[PDB]
C-alpha cells in the first residue's frame, strides 16, 4: 500500500521528511567522611588505626 | 473653368498647393508548443519521434 510509485507525469509525489532526537546524561556529586579525636589515635590500642 | 490663365500683368494669381498622406504597419506575436513524456519517446515503438 505504502510504496513509493511513480507514473510518467512525475510531479509532487512521494515526500519524506525526517526527524532528529537528542539523549542527555547529567553529572552528580557525591560524599562521605568520618570524625576522630586525638585523644583516639594517641592512646589507643593499635598503631595503624589511621 | 480652371485652366491657369496669367494675363500680360501676371499678378498673385493662379496658386497651388501640396499635401502629403501618410500609412501604417505594425507587427503582432505569435506561437504554439507541445509537451511530452520521457517516456513517451524512451519506450515508444518508433525510436525517431522527436
Amino acid at each position: 500500500s505504502k510504496l513509493p510509485l511513480l507514473t510518467e507525469n512525475g510531479g509532487r509525489v512521494n515526500r519524506v521528511g525526517f526527524t532528529r532526537l537528542s539523549r542527555e546524561g547529567s553529572i552528580h556529586k557525591f560524599g562521605f567522611f568520618y570524625e576522630f579525636t586525638q585523644e583516639s589515635l594517641d592512646f589507643d590500642s593499635d598503631d595503624q588505626l589511621k
